[PDB]
């Protein structure tokens, strides 16, 4: 599935590791998360991320 990176930091959201610890499972898609979710690592919200494909 795809990746995502965080512009404020560097984290990358995985959408086949999912982020348990923030109660979402793998295999969610980035567009499926809540509007509520943000980076785990620094708090950013979904609008600073962007997907790795060209």
């Amino acid at each position: 599935m795809a990746k995502w990176v965080c512009k404020i930091c560097g984290y990358i959201y995985d959408e086949d590791a999912g982020d348990p610890d923030n109660g979402i499972s793998p295999g969610t898609k980035f567009e499926e998360l809540p509007d509520d979710w943000v980076c785990p690592i620094c708090g950013a919200p979904k609008s600073e991320f962007e997907k790795l494909e060209d």
